[PDB]
């Protein structure tokens, strides 16, 4: 059991998810600024949520649980970038509300027993993960460049990395078993393990290395 690439894929995902987790907490530990506190509470919550599902997808060992924790987290590493360029409620509930319909079509799309309608649900879970990308990319741009050149340099950063990480999702998720089918199942489980802790703790190691998250 223990051979199979695919139980190997969550074992490796699960303890970086639990290493990156407890990194964060050391870091964390020893930071009195109340601004730099909030973004060490919803960044180290992110790869613990992922943990306790990628130990979940162990210890059943199915893939239901990853819908789950990305309800979850991506919200979460929306409400970071939020918070670090202090966006207003509205697009924030905006973004929430665009993020939920992604995560579920997405899991509609992979329930459905009728060909051709998965694509129809991917279609407008990419359209949701476009809104989003685009306030991103172009509306939290410009209000971080009215801001800190602290705060405008690690935002580009983590703009860029969470449009492209994030972009990788649909495309994998069409070559594989839940689309077309191209890739078989442990390359797709590896493709997306890959792409959870670079999106968790990857993202993470940036935004809490930066001075950026400091009230100053």
């Amino acid at each position: 059991i223990t051979g199979r690439p695919e139980w190997i894929w969550l074992a490796l995902g699960t303890a970086l998810m639990g290493l990156g987790t407890l990194y964060f907490l050391v870091k964390g530990m020893g930071v009195s600024d109340p601004d730099a506190k909030k973004f060490y509470a919803i960044t180290t919550l992110v790869p613990a949520i992922a943990f306790t599902m990628y130990l979940s997808m162990l210890l059943g060992y199915i893939y239901w649980a990853r819908y789950a924790s990305w309800l979850f987290t991506t919200p979460l590493l929306l409400l970071d970038l939020a918070l670090l360029v202090d966006a207003d409620q509205g697009t924030i509930l905006a973004l929430v509300g665009a993020d939920g319909i992604m995560i579920g079509t997405g899991l509609v799309g992979a329930l459905t027993k009728v060909y051709s309608y998965r694509f129809v649900w991917w279609a407008i879970s990419t359209a949701a993960m476009l809104y989003i990308l685009y306030v991103l990319f172009f509306g939290f741009t410009s209000k971080a460049e009215s801001m800190r050149p602290e705060v405008a340099s690690t935002f580009k950063v983590l703009r860029n990395v969470t449009v492209v990480l994030w972009s990788a999702y649909p495309v994998v998720w069409l070559i594989g078993s839940e689309g077309a089918g191209i890739v078989p199942l442990n390359i797709e489980t590896l493709l997306f393990m890959v792409l959870d802790v670079s999106a968790k703790v990857g993202f993470g190691l940036i935004l809490l290395r930066s001075r950026a998250i400091f009230g100053e």
